[PDB]
């Protein structure tokens, strides 16, 4: 009974965070196996930030330049590297508290936790989707900086992003543990704004039947549509458009619930088109898209 | 920038997560020092759940009926005792992943977090408020019972709540950590509504103020008000009364944003009586009441 906006257990990722410090920079890294990852911009000062040469700056940057804490014990930097818009510090002794691991891109739509840390300390856990812009819609201030977002499958954990910068516009701009940014943004302070932020409607269904299976009914109507009539529906609403491959991961739901997914599609357009009405779903007023088929299921079956 | 409903990093308490069977129902106890606590209704089968006498059932059951595995190892049970609606396990060893620990017992408009467990093994983490009618707003399945409630401050864990039920209302009822139902609620399968879900209007006024702090500002108007001429349009709205206490308590968020209490009060009146107009606050077209004043100012903050 009940839905839940649930992030995973964030215990295996608690385990692997440190501050890293580079002159007066201090922010967080990622210590897996003998490697501690973090954003790059960890070299700049305030005033490097308008237009940093990572290449030039980090040649003035020798290992012991940078500074390593996990929780009271400095580590060992025996090695250094850039990495697209991640350095790599390698240092002496294997993180004995690394889960089984992967580093993973993820989707726009896909769903993670973040465990924002600040000096090597974690703050909260909260769980964010990708945005189909690029941009993830977090909690995090100054410090923030090499906290990651992850996903967990029974005991491996897939680690899919790292903070690197907030926009102008307040919205959240990172990379993957490859260093490469979702989205076209780049790790300098200059003019980046967001594309369109269209909602991601195949999570929006699956919302709706996590609604259906926890009782909210009140929006199932007497019709149906098609994928040509929801998606025109869904262009005029800044909606994303759905294909055959998102009715087909709804199967399992549409399965579970016996409402065919064309249907939930046009009870979605008779919410879009006439609103909620001052009523409720899931204890929302608005429609929820950041959780995904997959989210539904292991939260409705319970998986640990 | 932002703001998101975040859980307490969950890795202190999963350390504490353990498997209790007694017969043939199973469900999660917490491990801390040498003893577990677990709800006293494992004892029970579904049968015995319309009235049972707890004090009878814990007679047939001895030490050895007690099966308490901690990850894949079994713990030695050398004592058990009722406390309440709670069973405390005595076993033969202390946890070693035992944190700094308080049990308490919160108020109503309180907020924590939920580590939601199945056989001992953690699902995921969310935020809860304990409401007004002392019922918690949870997302729990069968087997989720002994998952636990808490707050963290730096190194020390609060436990607050164990699960122990669902109502037939599909909201959720549990205990302290000394087995004491929040609320009028009792451990057996039987008519128990719930009283009026009132709004915690302490909560909202945080809320507010966070969205100010994070540029979310159209609702601020040109008025103010008496916390009287408040109190009559929060008891319209079903929303709780707001006393002194509750304005001492946002003392410090009316200081950062140089806005009155008095003054957020009058904008959350019009807010009651005019509705959002189609507007959102923090990503959300309702009023928020999960978040309480310290919340708000340890996310605006970054208290690790
Ligand atoms: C202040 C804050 C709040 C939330 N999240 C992150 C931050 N910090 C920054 O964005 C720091 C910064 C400042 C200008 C540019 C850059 C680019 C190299 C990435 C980075
Ligand atoms: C099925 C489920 C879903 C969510 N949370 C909990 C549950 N389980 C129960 O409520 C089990 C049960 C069933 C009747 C009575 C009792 C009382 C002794 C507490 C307990």
């Amino acid at each position: 009974s009940g839905f839940r906006k649930m992030a995973f257990p964030s215990g295996k990722v608690e385990g692997c965070m440190v501050q890293v410090t580079c002159g007066t920079t201090t922010l967080n890294g990622l210590w897996l196996d003998d490697v501690v990852y973090c954003p790059r911009h960890v070299i700049c000062t305030s005033e490097d930030m308008l237009n940093p040469n990572y290449e030039d700056l980090l040649i003035r940057k020798s290992n012991h330049n940078f500074l390593v804490q996990a929780g009271n014990v400095q580590l060992r930097v025996i090695g250094h590297s850039m990495q697209n818009c991640v350095l790599k510090l390698k240092v002496d002794t294997a993180n004995p508290k690394t889960p089984k691991y992967k580093f993973v891109r993820i989707q726009p739509g896909q769903t993670f936790s973040v465990l924002a840390c600040y000096n090597g300390s974690p703050s909260g856990v909260y769980q964010c989707a990708m945005r189909p812009n690029f941009t993830i819609k977090g909690s995090f201030l100054n410090g923030s900086c090499g906290s990651v977002g992850f996903n967990i499958d029974y005991d491996c954990v897939s680690f899919c992003y790292m903070h690197h910068m907030e926009l102008p516009t307040g919205v959240h701009a990172g990379t993957d543990l490859e260093g490469n940014f979702y989205g076209p943004f780049v790790d300098r302070q200059t003019a980046q704004a967001a594309g369109t932020d269209t909602t991601i409607t195949v999570n929006v269904l699956a919302w709706l039947y996590a609604a259906v299976i926890n009782g909210d009914r009140w929006f199932l109507n007497r019709f149906t549509t098609t994928l040509n009539d929801f998606n025109l529906v869904a262009m005029k609403y800044n909606y994303e458009p759905l294909t055959q491959d998102h009715v087909d991961i709804l199967g399992p739901l549409s399965a579970q619930t016996g409402i065919a997914v064309l249907d939930m599609c046009a009870s979605l357009k008779e919410l879009l088109q006439n609103g909620m009405n001052g009523r409720t779903i899931l204890g929302s007023a608005l429609l929820e898209d950041e959780f995904t088929p997959f989210d539904v299921v292991r939260q409705c079956s319970g998986v640990t």
